[PDB]
């Protein structure tokens, strides 16, 4: 039911690669990508083979150039489809400190500035009760990008990042 | 990295459909199924598609005939991946009636007999802590099956049972 196709070039030029489910590496399949077209959901695009490196939310649409997904390079070879839980409740859990300590908040909102909201800088630790959301290093959803599933995540590592730099997050809805 | 064949006509004879993801509905596709191969990992087919009907669980080998899977009927249109977690970790609780109440026990092993192990007869609800079991009607792993890769169960229609009927269950390991 869903697809995800990568070009080469930019404006969808160049030669092409499809994958309709969680295709673990493809860079053998394509050199570069400068070109994305999602058809149906929403993908997260990995950098390096199996899932590593930088990540980024692409939902349904077109994107012609690298900068369309705030990408920094033209490399992914990797890339995953996001399956969102049915039952429309998001819900988060957020610390100060790592293994689920320090001050806590629990919200259902979008908050673009961390620092203005909940006082906070950094996050080192995550309870995902309900949803899926994206941690974004820099608030308005700007900087690098974070995908959470679901489960827990003691530390910051544990979602990909070497720095606990979380300034704004938001739900994933299509 | 996975992917699931059917056959229309036994020993792997006939029309043929491959499925590399989860295939909500392929009923146009193939008019009946009477033979099954399976490309590494464990997948969940369906009698009806959107994955409902009745369900069998077909791990990594070969299925000549219909019944090599338990199946009722060359009847077959949906099918699903079934994605373990990597953390080794299987746990269960059970209850005794419905909403989680009545009497619970907590296990991490495969119980052939329930009746026996727990002096229970009928199962109403459920809680999936870790891993992914599958529940079958009768003792000893025969009978009707019953995926469950989620979380929590209140009824049992919510694994897909009209009756609570609940005598056997052990865990998915690749």
């Amino acid at each position: 039911g869903t697809k995800i196709t990568f070009y080469e070039d930019k404006d969808f030029e160049g030669r092409r690669y499809d994958c309709d489910c969680d295709c673990a590496d493809f860079h053998t399949y394509l050199s570069r990508c400068n070109s994305i077209k999602v058809e149906g959901g929403t993908w997260a695009v990995y950098e390096r083979p199996d899932f590593a490196g930088y990540m980024y939310i692409l939902p349904e649409g077109e994107y012609p150039e690298y900068e369309r997904w705030m990408g920094l390079n033209d490399r992914l070879s990797s890339c995953r489809a996001v399956h969102l839980p049915s039952g429309g409740e998001y819900k988060i859990q957020i610390f100060e400190k790592g293994d689920f300590s320090g001050e806590m908040y629990e919200t259902t909102e979008d908050c673009p500035s961390i620092m203005e909201e909940f006082h906070m800088r950094e996050i080192h630790s995550c309870k995902v009760l309900e949803g899926v959301w994206i941690f974004y290093e820099l608030p308005d959803y700007r900087g690098r990008q974070y995908l959470l599933d679901k489960k827990e995540y003691r530390k910051p590592i544990d979602w990909g990042a070497a720095s606990p730099a979380v300034q704004s997050f938001r739900r994933i809805v299509e």
